[PDB]
């Protein structure tokens, strides 16, 4: 098949810019379409030039209120797996429903539910025209998304898998190795708490980097100047 | 008249801790009471003592789904004032019709719609048995607030005011010059964007400090993300 070409794409749009997150899940203050609709609008009127979200709803709301490009997700758990960004082919289905350009799914070394492989997740969105994003937790796991054909890889998931470097901030050594060694966009995400550390991220050779509660999660926002008391 | 005697008062439960306000006018993404409702719930989650908020609908709102203390205020031009936060009799009995403990209004040396005189507010606020906080710009102005009744006094307008310090960040001076001079409580409140300037705050006397779009506006709190890029 065939489609109309457009000016704009969405990893040269990212590109040396910032994607906020935009996600609140059922157990947290702002969980609601209409809400993270808002924050992403937010988002954008303060340059941001992509949104990561959650969830079909949320997505399409984004989309609607926004018109920005997406990084799609569906958190969801399953009883044989650790994983839960993206776990299964349902999920990818459930997002290729959504206009999001881009489908980011955990492509960390472990077990899928229903022994499911990240490869043919991978293919599915390829089979869609939309692009793919790693969320990794090691350097061997880029590496690894990076010969399975991602997009691009991001650093989401450093310090959330045991066998990760365990920090309650920014990997920036993980983002460092991987620059070195794969040629696939790098995206810096996790923990970016403030501006110096997001130029830090960029500085380092990240493509783009995804910031999400230290803008969107008004709790943790609260927590890290009252933890200061 | 009577009441019922609270264990807990609001200057007591403030003292040292954080108050976070929960504002969005009209012109600003998450102008909603709904919203800001929510923003407070994730506020008072992560250990804020105290909200402050604008305009009836939102103060209901946080009152009933938060039950923290509330620093209220009416945002309201004038055409014949320069001044906005609770300007004249009108929208302090307008918040009078609310739960909230404690009004702010505007204690600059400028003059009030209809020629309207602070004092005559301040009483009016005392003699429903509620607290007044003197939003100031400038060190004279805060002293002359304690004279004229105020429970408290606020560093909100200094930066706001033609003739008071032109800055983009905290004024530590007039809250340490405030310290030195007046007897009633001193709150910290314009531009603490980071822990470390809320510590400060605390460290140099402030009785409280208040933060808000530094949590709560998360179009401001992404610029200051895409400025440094
Ligand atoms: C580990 C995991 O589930 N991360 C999720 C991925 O979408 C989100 O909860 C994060 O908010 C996002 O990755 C951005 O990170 P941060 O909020 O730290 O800036
Ligand atoms: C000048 C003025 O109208 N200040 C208002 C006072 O209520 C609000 O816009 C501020 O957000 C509030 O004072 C807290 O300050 P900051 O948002 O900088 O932390
Ligand atoms: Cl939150
Ligand atoms: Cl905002």
């Amino acid at each position: 098949g065939s489609s109309h070409h457009h000016h704009h794409h969405m990893l040269d749009v990212v590109k040396g810019n910032l994607i906020v997150s935009c996600q609140a899940l059922s157990d947290e203050p702002l969980h609601s379409s209409f809400i993270m609709g808002r924050m992403a609008i937010a988002a954008k009127q303060g340059g941001a030039a992509a949104i990561r979200a959650q969830g079909v709803n949320d997505i399409n709301e984004i989309k609607e209120v926004t018109k920005l490009p997406i990084i799609g997700i569906i958190a969801r758990n399953y009883d044989d797996s650790e994983i839960y960004i993206t776990p299964t082919m349902k999920e990818v289905d459930e997002l290729l429903k959504t206009d999001c350009e881009m489908i980011a799914l955990d492509a960390t070394k472990r077990k899928r539910p229903n022994g499911e492989n990240v490869k043919d997740l991978v293919d599915a969105i390829h089979a869609k025209g939309r692009l793919a994003m790693a969320d990794i937790s090691t350097l061997e796991e880029g590496i690894e998304a990076e010969k399975l054909g991602f997009d691009c890889v991001s650093t989401t998931l450093s310090g959330y898998t045991p066998y990760s470097k365990q920090s309650n901030s920014v990997d920036f050594e993980l983002l460092e190795e991987l620059v070195k060694t794969v040629k696939i966009p790098v995206i810096c995400e996790g923990r970016i708490n403030t501006p110096e550390e997001l130029k830090k991220a960029l500085d380092l050779g990240a493509y783009s980097a995804v910031v999400g509660g230290a803008i969107t999660r008004p709790q943790q926002i609260t927590k890290r100047f009252t933890d200061i008391l």
